[PDB]
């Protein structure tokens, strides 16, 4: 048998104690009053005493709304501590306006009337609470190293923590930002950018900072959700302290905000500036425009060139025409590319006319990189990531043309290929310029963006990338592994070139040998059989070493089961549950994305395609109005939408029946 | 009474005129006018005919849908709303002569 | 503008009739009863009329449960019909007790106050019903072909449709088996098996019926949970009309009755009849004596034959000691088969010691599969689906002997190999008997079921070979297909095999030729594309026709494409679909494969593992009284049940609305 007990003993009430706190519990007013006035006299039942389940008087009284109780129990004086923020938890309005007017706690002790108001997130208290002079301590740095906060961080690192998590849940209200901001938009965007980073930062409070800043997004989402026309639109998208706001949201990365439909309405109203019908059209007279665009680039660059001022000069600086011209210029170039595949024996030769048309394209990629380079600046040159490859394709064209240019002064004769140099300038660069070849070729991904069926597959493919990524480490240590033993195995057996029926050494021969005699050979083969291309015989030696060759086969094969048997089908998975994750925010990325590469071409500076790239108070005033309107809106949506979601638990239940047994005490007594 | 909306591909000077002048308002007012529309009482009432009110109004929406590319979900919703109100109106039926009344009707 | 008006008109009601509607949905009982007595002088106000929504006063105050109203309607003698069915419908026993004791409509003409009752699964109202003698009709047979069946489908097959629908939807009421039934378990049995068959049958209406059966299977479950002691499950177990009514469920195929935790304890103290504590024992343990009892099977066996009266002789009647001889048994047939691979020139030889020892297992094994057809019967071997495969072993190892026997007889010489015949006998005797090898290996799959961790993923194939096979239809559709337009094409360059290198001809040569000279070759490569042992210049001839080789190079890339690349993918996104409708279920599939497995080996008959098989009121009135108190605890379960689920609707706010009003306008009177 195990004896039960209390372990941790407390104080039992008395059972007129008891009978008075079931009283206030039962909400009998004529019983209530006077228990009191009898308590008053002879001092016999104590008032502020405790219940079995960590309640006191005053806490039944606001926690079952019984108003008339609680100033009852005011008006005589009881103890008032931490009820006040217990009916700010409450979210009872009387009882946090007479509570204002005047031991065990389940509250840390940073918890402050304001951050337990906006952590309820609740307007009216929150604004009852604001109209008395009440002030929230500013967090520090996110990186900060004073010495307050390395003070505060070595006594006590929990609370420390947790006191700023619970300022910064205070601050991320959206209540609390719809009141008492200049720039409630703004301050959103900060506030979701700060957070962000405070949740990379704080690796083990991460999810509640992550949903913190999504909750500061979403509040930006709704307020702009809540506009009623195109002027408040624009209005909110062209303040500056055009489309200043919307770059700095794209600068935030505030997906949910770029991605409204009124402001993607907008940005394609202005997309679409000079054909206004677009939008219905049928897909062979789109097809046909887009091609009669693409077919007209030099005539409408040439003219730009001649003369801005005309009914062509002016035709490209519409978007849609500016990019049109641009992608029909990049496929020319790709298709000149393509023509230079179609005497070789010259030892540095000079260009032919594709390559001497294919140089100023050349020039004008670098060009145009490079005052990308120094119009943006830094870091929003090398946040692009595409420029990374662009960097690549331009260094490569470089060098292409430098190796040629070597070539060409130091070698005259004309020399067959098969005695040349096997590092020959003229090999160099030919290789180097089919590698930028298929680095120009494979720029074309980024076009996928501003088609409505590609993008979100373009982006899908972005982030099960990363997937791939992680999976590479492992694959690539089991390659670097199994290379290794094979061979420290293999190596002893290696056989010159010679020995060899057709004088070729390695695994691209007719006869595959050699496969686990060096490092680089080892890797190379180990490489090629994941696709089967290694064949079964280059576990072989000439001696008659059973035993070795037993040993070398089943390393083989057990490298074998882990990259195609277990790894590659734990890629599979892996990236079909990444994409389901995917599935969802897709079309929102997608928006964010198109909206990134259209803003791209609003501007003046890189109008041309290349090659011919080579060749104030009442702003703010209006605002203030805009947002006023849109944060009345906004609470009045959230009110009401407050009053149809679910919302409803025993509390109602307990509230009606504490209504029903104070009014039944009410007629008992009356009658 | 509720105003017409014009057509899907309407091109006169009144429609032009309201989508340069605010062009919010004017594709709230169609999406609003078109949610109006789709009522299942709505159509329930003051229709000669609402199973097939329910099959244009159905096609409509989804033309719409395929316009509208920003709006695109809500006139996906409003179609599908209009399909299952004529879905369940032909499931209300008791009678075999009915359901034959129902699909042999032609005008 | 689209004008709107009223296009179904209807029958406006006056002010007073408005009023007295209204008055009847506040409850003021005053008000009513004083419109009530003033239209019974002055015939002004009807009391039968009807409501803007479709209903009446009485229908008002059943909706809204006000009693009092109700009954001075029924004292007024308002109008009556279906407001029976209405209360029915709405669960209110006062309701309908007093409409007991005394157009439109949206219930169609069959419904009976009994199968509305049944419907609502209310136990009270459907006891109070069935307390007056009330009958349903009895459905007809699954394919009735009499002449009141063909009628009622003739003359209107949706009425008759929704009829057998509807006393089907009655007759599966949980409530209305517990009552009303001398066997609710029974009952449960055969009207899930009922059920299920019309699901079946009735393609449209499949998935109603399949939930009704699926609510019989779960009622069946539940009333044998509602059990308290090994007695009342033995009682229930054991019922006949040992473990008949377990049997019964076996064959109704009630997996969710077989696998209660209950049942399964009972059937593994059976299982584990030997041994008392094998539930608490170790893995080695367990190991040492499984391999333990496994390597004595001989000798259990003789001593079952010499005497069953003994500590050995009855110790293989235990079901496990049992499982475990015929598995160690079967487990040395396969290592003899295995040894028999380990002179060769002779003609029909005679039969080695391997094969000397083979032959009584073969003969133990057709003699048990007769002797389970002559036992249990037809419909019971062909259910098993094991016996398929179990009947081919026993057809290819006796087509091995027979074709032995044939070429013992017939040749006597020693003639080499080389220069045997194609079809000889010998020849073929042994591809058969390899055949059969690998038939009696595969046998082993029938093993995992009794495993723990195997069992669930036996079942997982066995669900998933279903999809394999659905596509299997469509690939082979596929392969037909491209096998006769590759024929067509490549017919005509036939070469002869002595035209080759070294004489063969085919693709199983060293050089690959006449991949698609004849139909039997074109299917034989276009197979084994799939597996990459096809190379590619089986696409070609000696003539120089460079455009019939491109088009069958590109038919067979097409091939490939939809092969691999698009039906391969199919065939792993379909599997993966369905391994997650299976995961769920799988554990109780799984319990139910294993009970018959279990009750496989508790008969007699089957005792001796190859090659050894060669050398009475009281128990119905018990049952009644242990079903009595199952239906009064599952009566209190599922009322207990009904108490503690979500249960609540706005029925519910406006019956309390209803209460607080009725009691307004009466202290408004009394006051
Ligand atoms: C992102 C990363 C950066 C990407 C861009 C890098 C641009 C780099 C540009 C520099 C190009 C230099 C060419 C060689 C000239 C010097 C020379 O004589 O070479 C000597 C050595 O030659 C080598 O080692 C060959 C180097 C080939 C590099 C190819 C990189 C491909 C990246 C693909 C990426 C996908 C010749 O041999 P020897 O001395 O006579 O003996
Ligand atoms: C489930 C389906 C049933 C399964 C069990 C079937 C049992 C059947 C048993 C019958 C075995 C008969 C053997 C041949 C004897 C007759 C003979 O002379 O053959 C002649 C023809 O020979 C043939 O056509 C070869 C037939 C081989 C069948 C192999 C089936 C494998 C099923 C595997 C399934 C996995 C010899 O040639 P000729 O005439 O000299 O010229
Ligand atoms: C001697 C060796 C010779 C070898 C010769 C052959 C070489 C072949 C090399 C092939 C390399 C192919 C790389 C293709 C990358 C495609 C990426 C598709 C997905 C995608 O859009 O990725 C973007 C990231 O950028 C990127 O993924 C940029 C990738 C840059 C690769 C640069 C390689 C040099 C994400 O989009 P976003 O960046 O707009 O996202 C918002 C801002 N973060
Ligand atoms: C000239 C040609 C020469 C060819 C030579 C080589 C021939 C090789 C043939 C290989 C055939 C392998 C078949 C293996 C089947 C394994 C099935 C695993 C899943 C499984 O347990 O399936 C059971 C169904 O039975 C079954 O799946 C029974 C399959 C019977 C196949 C019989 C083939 C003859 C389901 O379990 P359950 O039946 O207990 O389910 C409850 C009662 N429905
Ligand atoms: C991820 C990184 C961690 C991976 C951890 C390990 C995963 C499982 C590895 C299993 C390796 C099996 C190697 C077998 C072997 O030696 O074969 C080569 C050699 C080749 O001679 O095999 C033999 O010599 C034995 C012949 C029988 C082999 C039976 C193998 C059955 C299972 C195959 C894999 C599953 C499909
Ligand atoms: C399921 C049943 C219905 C399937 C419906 C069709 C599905 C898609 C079929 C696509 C067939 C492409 C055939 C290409 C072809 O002729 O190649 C052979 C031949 C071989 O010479 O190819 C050519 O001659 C053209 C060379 C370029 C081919 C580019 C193909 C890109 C896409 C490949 C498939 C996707 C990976
Ligand atoms: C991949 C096969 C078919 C060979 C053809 C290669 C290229 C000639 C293709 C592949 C990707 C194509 C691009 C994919 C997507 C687009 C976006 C498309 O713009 C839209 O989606 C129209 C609507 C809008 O821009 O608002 C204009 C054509 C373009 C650049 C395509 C131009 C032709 C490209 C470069
Ligand atoms: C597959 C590899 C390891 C080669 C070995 C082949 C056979 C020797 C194996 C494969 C499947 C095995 C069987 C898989 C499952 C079982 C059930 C197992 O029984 C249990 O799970 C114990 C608990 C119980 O029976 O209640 C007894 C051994 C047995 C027949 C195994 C016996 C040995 C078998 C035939
Ligand atoms: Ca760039
Ligand atoms: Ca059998
Ligand atoms: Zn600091
Ligand atoms: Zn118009
Ligand atoms: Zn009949």
């Amino acid at each position: 048998r195990i004896p039960l007990q209390i372990v941790r003993a407390e104080t039992e009430l008395s059972a007129e104690e008891k009978a008075f706190l079931n009283a206030v519990e039962k909400g009998d007013y004529a019983t209530v009053k006077q228990a009191l006035q009898e308590a008053e006299i002879y001092y016999n039942v104590n008032i502020n005493c405790m219940d079995p389940l960590g309640r006191s008087a005053l806490l039944i009284a606001i926690e079952n709304e019984n108003l008339e109780i609680m100033e009852l129990l005011l008006n005589h004086s009881v103890y008032v501590g931490d009820a006040l923020l217990y009916a700010i938890r409450k979210e009872v309005v009387g009882a946090v306006e007479l509570l204002l007017s005047y031991q065990f706690s389940e509250f840390t002790p940073d918890i402050t009337p304001i951050m337990l108001a906006a952590h309820t997130n609740n307007y009216e208290i929150i604004k009852l609470l604001v109209q008395k002079r009440v002030t929230i301590p500013r967090p520090h740095q996110i990186r900060c190293n004073c010495v307050e906060c390395v003070s505060s961080s070595e006594v006590d690192s929990l609370r420390h923590s947790r006191s700023r998590l619970n300022i910064y849940k205070a601050l991320a209200s959206p209540s609390l930002i719809a009141l008492s901001s200049e720039d409630p938009i703004l301050t959103a965007f900060r506030l979701g950018w700060e957070l962000k980073e405070l949740s990379k930062v704080e690796n083990e409070f991460k999810a509640e900072y992550e949903e913190l800043s999504q909750q500061c997004k979403l509040f930006a989402k709704d307020l702009l959700d809540q506009a009623r026309s195109s002027r408040e639109l624009e209005i909110i998208l062209n303040h500056r302290d055009d489309l200043a706001k919307l770059k700095v949201a794209i600068k935030y990365h505030q997906k949910e905000f770029v991605a409204q439909p009124n402001c993607q309405q907008l940005l394609a109203t202005l997309w679409y500036d000079g054909f206004p019908g677009w939008r219905r059209k049928h897909w062979v007279v789109k097809l046909l425009t887009c091609m009669t665009i693409g077919f007209l680039f030099p005539m409408l660059s040439i003219a730009y060139l001649i003369s801005p001022r005309s009914n062509l000069g002016l035709f490209i600086k519409k978007p849609f025409i500016k990019f049109i011209c641009h992608t029909a210029s990049y496929l020319t170039f790709l298709f000149m590319l393509l023509l230079a595949s179609q005497d070789l024996h010259v030892q540095g030769p000079p260009p032919t006319v594709v390559e001497w048309m294919i140089l100023p394209w050349v020039l004008g990629f670098i060009w145009g990189e490079i005052k990308e380079m120094w119009d943006g600046g830094f870091t929003e040159y090398i946040h692009d990531w595409w420029n990374l490859m662009d960097f690549a394709m331009n260094s490569l064209y470089l060098a292409t043309i430098s190796l040629k240019i070597v070539a060409y002064v130091k070698y005259n004769g004309s020399r067959p290929r098969e005695e040349w140099e096997m590092w020959h300038p003229t090999l160099i660069a030919e290789a180097l310029f089919a590698i930028s070849n298929i680095l120009s070729s494979l720029r074309l991904i980024s076009l996928f963006t501003a088609n409505s069926h590609l993008g979100p597959l373009q982006i899908s493919l972005g982030r099960m990338l990363l997937d791939i990524l992680k999976f590479l480490f492992i694959y690539c240590l089991v390659l670097l592994a199994f290379a290794n033993g094979l061979n420290q195995l293999y190596f002893y057996y290696e056989t010159r070139a010679i020995d060899e029926p057709n004088n070729c050494k390695g695994i691209r021969c007719e006869k595959q040998n050699n496969a686990f005699s060096t490092l680089f050979e080892t890797l190379q083969s180990l490489f090629w059989s994941v696709f089967g291309l290694l064949n079964l015989y280059v576990t072989n030696v000439k001696a008659r070493h059973e035993f070795t060759e037993f040993v070398g086969a089943t390393m083989f094969g057990t490298y074998n089961v882990i990259s195609l048997v277990v790894l590659l089908n734990m890629l599979i998975a892996m990236m079909n549950n990444s994409y389901q994750l995917i599935a969802d925010h897709a079309d929102i990325e997608w928006k964010f994305a198109r909206t990134k590469l259209w803003m791209s071409y609003f501007d003046e500076g890189g109008t041309l395609p290349p090659p011919f790239n080579i060749i104030s108070l009442i702003q703010n005033q209006h605002y203030q109005e805009v947002i006023r309107n849109l944060v009345k809106r906004y609470v009045a949506a959230m009110i009401r939408n407050s009053k149809t979601h679910e919302g409803l638990t025993e509390e109602n239940f307990k509230e009606l029946k504490q209504d029903i047994s104070s009014f039944r005490y009410e007629v008992l007594d009356l009658l």
